[PDB]
C-alpha cells in the first residue's frame, strides 16, 4: 500500500504517535516519506547484511527477526514480514519501542539528515 500524506497522517494520529515521546506527527510523516516514501512493501539491504521493513524501515539487527540477519536481537519480536502490512498496527507498535530505547528519533537514519531541525509540520498541511 502507498499511503497518501494526509492518509499516512491520520493513521499516525489515530495509533497516539502524534507528540509520543514527544515527536509532533509531523516528524513521523516526514520520517515515513524519506525512509520509504509512504511505500509499506519497502525493504532495502545494509552493509552489515541486516535488511530495513516497511513504512518505518525498522531494521533487522535489532527489532524484527527475518531469519537472515547475523546478531540479530528481535526486540518488537515479530516477523520482519508482519511490518510489511498494509495495516501500519505492527510498524507503530514496534517504532514506539524504538523511538523509547534512548536516542530518540535519531534511530532514523533519514529523520536524522532530512526532517530533523526542519519545518516539519509542513508535513502535515490541509490534513484533517
Ligand atoms: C528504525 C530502525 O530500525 N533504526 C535502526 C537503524 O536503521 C537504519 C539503517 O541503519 C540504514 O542503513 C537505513 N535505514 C534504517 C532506518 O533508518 O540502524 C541503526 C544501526 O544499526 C540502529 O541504531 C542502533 O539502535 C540501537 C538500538 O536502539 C542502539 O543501541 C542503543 O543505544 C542507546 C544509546 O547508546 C542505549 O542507551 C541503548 O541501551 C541501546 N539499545 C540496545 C538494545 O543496545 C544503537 O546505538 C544504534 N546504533 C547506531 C549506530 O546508531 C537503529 O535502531
Amino acid at each position: 500500500k502507498v499511503f497518501g500524506r494526509c492518509e499516512l497522517a491520520a493513521a499516525m494520529k489515530r495509533h497516539g504517535l502524534d507528540n509520543y515521546r514527544g515527536y509532533s506527527l509531523g516528524n513521523w510523516v516526514c520520517a515515513a516519506k524519506f525512509e520509504s516514501n509512504f511505500n509499506t512493501q519497502a525493504t532495502n539491504r545494509n552493509t552489515d547484511g541486516s535488511t530495513d521493513y516497511g513504512i518505518l524501515q525498522i531494521n533487522s539487527r535489532w527489532w524484527c527477526n527475518d531469519g537472515r540477519t547475523p546478531g540479530s536481537r528481535n526486540l518488537c519480536n515479530i516477523p520482519c514480514s508482519a511490518l510489511l502490512s498494509s495495516d501500519i498496527t505492527a510498524s507503530v507498535n514496534c517504532a514506539k519501542k524504538i523511538v523509547s530505547d534512548g536516542n530518540g528519533m535519531n534511530a532514523w537514519v533519514a529523520w536524522r539528515n532530512r526532517c530533523k531541525g526542519t519545518d516539519v509540520q509542513a508535513w502535515i498541511r490541509g490534513c484533517r
